[PDB]
C-alpha cells in the first residue's frame, strides 16, 4: 500500500478527461494536422494557428502544460528537439478526432457530449440511484426531466444530438463492413426508427429496399424526406406497423424487461415468417476486460444510470432471453466490431 | 483508424473518476475490507451493510452496475460478480490507527467546485488574466471558499490527509533534521507542520510563520512558537528553514524575493527544505509524473500563477536568491526536499 503511488494513480483519473475536453475545444487535434502526416509541433506553433489566441502572451506555455499531460496519458506522443523546447504529435486514438477530409465524421461530438457538464453534473448524483427509491442523478441534478430540461435549452440539445449522429455515421460504416443480411430482404421496417437517418443510409447500398420509418408522431413530423424512406408514426408500445424484416438500433437498452417484451411481441404480430428483428446494440461481454467490447458496454450503461437508468445494457444471453420469451425460432447474434453485434431474432 | 476501438478508451476517461467516486460516497471500499484479508465479497452483500440503502429493491441491481466499471478499471477485483479489494482499493479504507486514506484527498480532487473551474479550462489558453474557479464560479476562490463551508471542509479534510501521507514519506527517507536545533516553518500554516517534526526531533525548537489572520487561529504545539507576519517583506531569523507547498504558487519573481528574504534571516550553514513534487525532465504513464501533473492543472484552474517546476528550475530560483548549494533529495514517487545551502 505505496498511497504515493495510489495518487498519481487514482489522482488523474479526472484529469486526463477534463484536460482532452480542453485540446478538443480548443481544437488542437486539428490546428495539428493542419501541418502534416507523422508531424510534430510546438504548443507555441499550435497557439499560434489559434484565432482568440492574438493578445495574450502566456497562450503557449499554459497550453504546453495541458499538452504534457495528454501526452503523458499517451492521447498524444511527444518529442524534444535542440534552449529546448516540447514538440506534439497525434497517435491511434488521436487521429480519431481529426476531422475526416470529406464527411467530417470523428469522435469530437461523441466525446463532448459523454464529458459534457450537463452529463457530469448528473454522474455526480449516481450515489443517489442506490440509496433512494426511484431517484434519476439526472432529475436530482436538475430543475426536472430530461426532456423538459432539453426543450428549455437548446446547447444541451445541440450536444446530445450532434454526439447520437457523428456515433451513428460511424457505428454503421462497420455494421457494413461485417454483416450483409440486407440482400435476402427486400423490405424494412425501422421500428423506433428516429427520423430515418439509419434506413436513409440502408436504403443507398441496397436501392431494393422498401425503406419504412416508424417513430413517434412528433418526431417523424420534424422528419425530412429520404428517397427510399416513408414515414410511419405510431405508438411501438401499442402496435408496429407490418412489415419484412425489421431493425431495432438503439430501442431496447432505454426500456425495462417486461416493455422490451410488450414491444417485441408487437414486432413479430407484424412480422412474416421468414423475416426477423435485427437488434443493433452494444453486448455486454459475460467477463469483462479492459477489453474495449467491455467499455464500449459499460460506458453507455453508465449514462444510463445517469440520464434515464431504467435503462440497461444485457449479455448475449439476456437478449437471446428476450427474443425467446416474445416467440421467436432463432436467437442468431452476429460479432460485428469490439462489442457491436447485429443480434437477429427469427419467427 | 479505428473508431469503435478509440471510442472506449477515450469514452473510460471520464465514467472511472465519476464512478470512483459513487464509490467512495457510498463507502464500498471499507465495507469490501471489513470483512476480512484478501475477501470477495458480492454485490447484493455489500448493499446488505449499507444503512442509507436499507429500503431501495433495486439498489445491488444499480450497485453491481457501477462496480463492473471498476472491475473493468481495474480498481477492484472481477472475481466471478463477487468484488474484493486490490493494491489500489486498499488506499481508500479509512486505517485503523488515524482513520486516513487517500479518499479526503480524491473525494477533493473531484469535487464539483473543482471540475466546475476544470470545464473553463480553455479560458487560460483564451483569455488573459483569467481564472477558471473565477469564470465558472462568481467570485475569487477565498471569497467564495469564505461563504461556503461545505467546500471548504472538503479542501481541508483533502490537503489535511495527503500531509500527513506526504510527511509519513519525509520522515522515513530524510536525515538532515537529526542534527537541526531550530526550524521555521514559511508559510508554515496553523503549524500543524512543524509541530508533527518537534515532536519527532525534540531538541528541535520550532517556529510557525504565516499570515496574521491563519496565525491568529493556529493552535498551541510544544516546542513550536507562532510569529505572524508578511514572508514577502521580511522572515523571521532560523538557523534553517522549511518552505512546504509554498513556492509551486508564485511567480518566478515573487520566488526569489521570499528566498532572499530567507536567505538574509539565515546564518552561514543554514539551509532552506523545499518540499514540492518536482516536474519530470521526461514525463511518462508513471506516478512522478502525474503526482507533478495533477497539482499542475488545479493550478491552472484555481491559481494559473503559480506552477510545477523541475530540480533545475528550483534550482535557478535558489542560485538567483544567493544560496551557494542545491541538494535534490528524493524521497518517493516525485515528492522532493530540495536544500538551498548559504
Ligand atoms: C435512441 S433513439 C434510436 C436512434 C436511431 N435508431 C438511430 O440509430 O439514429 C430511440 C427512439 O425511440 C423512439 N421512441 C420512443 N418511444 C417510442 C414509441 N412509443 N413509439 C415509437 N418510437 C418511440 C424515439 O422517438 C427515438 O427516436
Ligand atoms: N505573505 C505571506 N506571509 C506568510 N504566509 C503566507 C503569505 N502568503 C501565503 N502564506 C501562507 O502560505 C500557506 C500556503 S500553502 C500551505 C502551507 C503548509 N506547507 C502546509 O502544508 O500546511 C497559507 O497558509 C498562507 O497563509
Amino acid at each position: 500500500v505505496c498511497y504515493l503511488s495510489e495518487t498519481a494513480n487514482l489522482g488523474k483519473l479526472i484529469c486526463i478527461p477534463m484536460a482532452l475536453r480542453a485540446a478538443m475545444e480548443l481544437n488542437v487535434f486539428q490546428l495539428i494536422s493542419k501541418f502534416g502526416t507523422d508531424a510534430k509541433v510546438s504548443a507555441s506553433e499550435i497557439a499560434s494557428k489559434m484565432p482568440n489566441a492574438k493578445n495574450n502572451p502566456e497562450a503557449a506555455m499554459y497550453l504546453d502544460r495541458i499538452l504534457r499531460l495528454l501526452g503523458a496519458s499517451s492521447i498524444l506522443s511527444v518529442s524534444t528537439t535542440k534552449v529546448h523546447e516540447k514538440l506534439y504529435g497525434l497517435t491511434n486514438s488521436s487521429c480519431c478526432l481529426v476531422p475526416r477530409q470529406e464527411d467530417g465524421v470523428s469522435l469530437v461530438e461523441e466525446l463532448l457530449f459523454t464529458s459534457d457538464k450537463v452529463v457530469v453534473d448528473s454522474f455526480f448524483k449516481l450515489k443517489c440511484v442506490v440509496e433512494e427509491k426511484d431517484s434519476v442523478p439526472f432529475e436530482v441534478a436538475h430543475g426536472a426531466k430530461i426532456f423538459e430540461y432539453a426543450a428549455t435549452e437548446p446547447r444541451m440539445n445541440q450536444v446530445f444530438n450532434d454526439g447520437m449522429a457523428v456515433f451513428s455515421i460511424v457505428v454503421f460504416e462497420a455494421v457494413f463492413r461485417v454483416y450483409d443480411g440486407f440482400l435476402d430482404m427486400k423490405e424494412l421496417l425501422d421500428v423506433g426508427g428516429g427520423i430515418g437517418t439509419s434506413v436513409s443510409k440502408i436504403v443507398a447500398k441496397y436501392p431494393l429496399i422498401r425503406g419504412v420509418n416508424f417513430d413517434l408522431p412528433h418526431v417523424i413530423s420534424v422528419a425530412p424526406q429520404y428517397p427510399g424512406v416513408e414515414h410511419v408514426a405510431g405508438d411501438m408500445f401499442e402496435e408496429v406497423p407490418k412489415g419484412q424484416n425489421m431493425l431495432l438500433k438503439w430501442v431496447l437498452h432505454d426500456w425495462g424487461d417486461e416493455r422490451c417484451v410488450k414491444l417485441l411481441k408487437n414486432c413479430w404480430n407484424s412480422l412474416p415468417v421468414g423475416g426477423k428483428v435485427l437488434i443493433i446494440e452494444f453486448v455486454l461481454p459475460n467477463e469483462l476486460g479492459n477489453n474495449a467490447e467491455s467499455f464500449n458496454a459499460l460506458i453507455p450503461d453508465l449514462l444510463l444510470m445517469a440520464l434515464n437508468p431504467g435503462g440497461k445494457e444485457r449479455t448475449i444471453s439476456e437478449y437471446d432471453d428476450l427474443g425467446k420469451a416474445a416467440g421467436f425460432i432463432k436467437t442468431i447474434p452476429i460479432p460485428i466490431s469490439n462489442g457491436l453485434h447485429v443480434i437477429e431474432f427469427h419467427k
